């Protein structure tokens, strides 16, 4: 099976094609993480992915999503993921960690706590920012502040510490959250990004700001340790076909400055959208991208159905697949997925201490 | 659905009527427990089982059934245990243990290197005891030391102890380990137990090692927290409806020394026997124990199906089920049996990050 195949990249080599993907808990405190986290990842680790992206991890207070949110913001929050890292390379996967910043979706309430901008005279709240004054509405009405030059070359900074942080803490793999309408994708997205000096307006400046914060980041990340990003690259909002072809340019720019892999995903940097959701419905896309850019790729949405990753995989569409809610449901995932697909000692996917009772 | 009901017995509540067997995982070191059952069983307790049983733990060295065995015979191993008792109960179950001591079936290979006795000049083996030098046979060919009345009343004390040890780490819930030939079930045994003194010959004489046992635990394990035991009340030897009888009689003074509930198992004392395995094939003698001992019961193999558990409780077969192996397969069982009971709001077995996704 595909699906069961070794991945190298750089010096990293998984144990076979599936990766968990990057799940915010919401149970941090402080950005601190802690026992959740610890046995979360672990746990999921030892159910044999070989790739496990940790949440997004904020590089900067106010650049998490919510008070619960992870964070690597300085260097206690950054030994915080040491024992984390060494359990997961323990139970034999690749320890991996999205390092991120909400821009203009920060500062706001837990998914089940509400899941909007947080009241103004709530003391958990701050204020968020971003390229341009404006707000994403819905349940996001807060109007961002509109960064200077200083703040921009701030931001950058926090990513060069975040990512320093991480391979000092033994992460082998980085992850960039370019995505999902924080403040990288929002830089990138003319509906976001309404500035007039070097980082809005054309192309070349709207990109300036992930391949700046790139460029800085590969300085600090080993070259023999995969360094990714997540970027959406498109919106479903009826400009699809200019969005893609710019998106597929910028990532042709991620290859040349040194990206190994790009997770492909939707941008959701406005709420005025239409989404065709379905079963592994970024296929498609991914392959585009995959294709156009000549740049290794991952995606996401439904291949917790093992014949779907399985397909997506013997076509090419994409080099390693994404399987998130399907994990949060059972961290023995790929087990189940290895039974599923005929795979030989299907058990011994997991730990001696299951899989010599499960054979 | 008689599965998600609650359970109390003396003042602990159990949220449903899942328990978490006993399962060794033959991780430790010296006895001392490690990440490995850290996250194994902080895990289990998130998956949504109301009660989660800590594997076999050896009241004494020797009593290991192999090298990877946990023990609690010094107060420095109770401590290893309070992180992890405290992260059950961080999840919402109730954190048990079993104490034992493997008796003849001692110094044994992990069942993935070898499963049998370890030979003699393997600098990790022991001398094993027993009630009478007698082997097992088969995989254990080693023949035991015939235990002095010291050595009986040394095992006791160390019984004691343990469950001194267990109640101070903070469990809320101990089960003795009387079955699977193991030592205890060895004293009650006619096969095992040759012995002519106060402690063999006799039912009153057979039974008198576990007696004491319980009398002698009883004195330092708190009245209000659950006082269990897990005792093979048949063989499959050809001589059950004898064998059944005497063990219901013992269970009477199980319940009569304040044993709250039995677990029902099959001996395992010898390995000539024949026994007929199938899903939930142990609920009769398990529905008969309870009838006849007038004792709340749990009992084992083949309930991971949850409709089999589900009618074994609404049948009053079982105060309680067992479901061990599904579990090391997917530590979510419990939310996997909600949904197929059709529970309502059935992902909020699970803990809220994962709930709130999988509504
Ligand atoms: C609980 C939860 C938290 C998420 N947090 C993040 C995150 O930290 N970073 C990110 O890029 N995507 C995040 N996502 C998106 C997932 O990585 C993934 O793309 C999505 O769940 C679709 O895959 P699935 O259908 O396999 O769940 C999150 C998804 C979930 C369910
Ligand atoms: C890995 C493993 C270890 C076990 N260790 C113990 C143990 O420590 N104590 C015990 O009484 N039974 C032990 N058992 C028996 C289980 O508690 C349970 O009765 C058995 O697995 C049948 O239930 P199941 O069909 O749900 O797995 C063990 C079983 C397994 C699979």
């Amino acid at each position: 099976s595909a699906l069961f195949e070794p991945y190298t990249l750089k010096d990293v080599t998984l144990r076979n094609r599936i990766a968990i993907p990057p799940m915010c808990q919401y149970m941090a405190e402080d950005g601190m993480i802690n026992d959740w986290h610890h046995v979360h990842l672990a746990g999921l680790a030892r159910g044999g992915a070989g790739l496990l992206v940790v949440e997004a991890t904020a590089v900067a207070p106010e650049g998490r999503i919510t008070p619960g949110c992870a964070g690597i913001w300085s260097d206690a929050h950054a030994q915080a993921f040491v024992p984390v890292v060494q359990a997961i390379k323990a139970a034999g996967s690749v320890p991996g960690i999205q390092i991120a910043h909400a821009g203009r979706k920060a500062s706001a309430n837990r998914p089940w706590e509400g899941d909007d901008h947080i009241a103004a005279d709530d003391t958990r709240g701050w204020e968020t920012i971003a390229p341009s004054a404006i707000a994403f509405g819905a349940h996001l009405p807060k109007v961002p502040r509109e960064m200077t030059l200083d703040d921009i070359a701030r931001v950058k900074q926090d990513f060069v510490d975040a990512a320093r942080r991480a391979r000092d803490a033994g992460f082998e793999w980085i992850e960039l959250h370019f995505a999902h309408g924080y403040l990288g994708q929002s830089f990138f997205s003319e509906h976001s990004n309404k500035r007039t000096d070097a980082y809005g307006g054309s192309f070349d400046n709207r990109s300036r700001f992930l391949l700046e914060t790139l460029a800085a980041v590969r300085e600090v990340w080993p070259e023999n340790l995969p360094l990714t990003a997540r970027f959406g690259v498109l919106e479903y909002d009826g400009r699809d076909e200019q969005t893609l072809e710019e998106s597929i340019e910028l990532a042709r720019r991620f290859k040349a400055g040194g990206l190994d892999l790009l997770s492909v995903s939707v941008g959701f940097t406005i709420p005025d959208t239409n989404i065709p959701w379905g079963p592994a419905f970024m296929g498609p896309i991914a392959e585009r991208v995959r294709r156009e850019a000549k740049l290794p790729v991952t995606s996401a949405w439904g291949f917790g159905t093992p014949q779907l990753a399985e397909a997506a995989l013997q076509a090419n569409q994409l080099d390693l697949v994404s399987v998130g809610r399907a994990h949060l449901a059972d961290p023995h995932w790929a087990y189940f997925a290895a039974k599923e697909l005929g795979v030989e000692k299907a058990s011994w996917t997991l730990p001696a201490p299951y899989a010599h009772w499960l054979e």
